[PDB]
């Protein structure tokens, strides 16, 4: 298997990778601080959908509590008590991530904007329950 | 724009994310230390193709030399002198990553194994020239 420190590293890396690509979509379709490119918005959405489907469940085990990956894990222990809540939030995120990739393929800015907001809410929902605010 | 420390963080995260997914393909089709699942091999290949197409070129600027992202950047300065070599290696990696995703979709273990070896060589080619060995 993976050691705990690998699980933390790989999940921190995965989330950081998604944040870079979320930021590019935000810049092009929400803030307009970057010219809208279909191929780049699509490419960024595809990373988010791909990581969402990569089975990150395997990187969550109680032996990762308090472990340093890149940094000390910010996973809260309540993650392991609230499995109904974890499933609800994770399955919503996967569903929204897929939809974002589907609409970013052909969509205009308004459609992508709507789908992007649903993914952002899904990221935030998990953070609000299961990530330490520092 | 992004600060240098963000560029290093995002590129380290991106490569670490790809290494997790490479490791899963290796386990299932090379070492057989994990039972072969089509959907999981495909899901892992799709992450690699998606990150390969995410325009990581934007995360390489000379102001990132020696900068801490998660860790001190291991980018070598010769990256900025050997642009012909960078282009050759990067375009090969993108091409091999796409092919891996295409064959992992329907492929058997032998086809994926062949495509996986081409991606692994492409990762290594860039490391050999432009990443400090520590
Ligand atoms: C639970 C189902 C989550 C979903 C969906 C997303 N994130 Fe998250 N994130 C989560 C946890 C439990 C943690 C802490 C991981 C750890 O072990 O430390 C995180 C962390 C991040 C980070 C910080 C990464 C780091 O380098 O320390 C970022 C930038 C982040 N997450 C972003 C992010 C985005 C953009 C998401 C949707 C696209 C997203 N996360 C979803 C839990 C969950
Ligand atoms: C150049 C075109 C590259 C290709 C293709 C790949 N990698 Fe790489 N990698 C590269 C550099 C310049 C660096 C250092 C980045 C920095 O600023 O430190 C890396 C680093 C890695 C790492 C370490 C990440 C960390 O957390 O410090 C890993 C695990 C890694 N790279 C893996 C990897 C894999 C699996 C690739 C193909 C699928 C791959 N890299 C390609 C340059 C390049």
């Amino acid at each position: 298997a993976l050691k705990p420190e690998d699980k933390v590293k790989f999940r921190q890396a995965s989330y950081t990778t998604m944040a870079w690509n979320m930021g590019k979509i935000k810049a092009m379709v929400v803030d307009g601080t970057m010219p809208f490119s279909q191929t780049q918005v699509s490419a960024a959405a595809n990373v988010i959908a791909a990581i969402a489907n990569s089975g990150m469940g395997a990187l969550y085990s109680p032996d990762t509590l308090g472990v340093v990956g890149f940094k000390k894990s910010r996973l809260k222990e309540n993650f392991f008590q609230e499995q109904d809540e974890v499933r609800k939030i994770a399955t919503n995120f996967v569903e929204q991530a897929n939809k974002l990739a589907e609409v970013a393929a052909m969509g205009d800015k308004d459609e992508i904007k709507a789908q992007f907001g649903e993914v952002g809410k899904a990221c935030k929902a998990c953070h609000e329950k299961f990530r330490e605010e520092e």
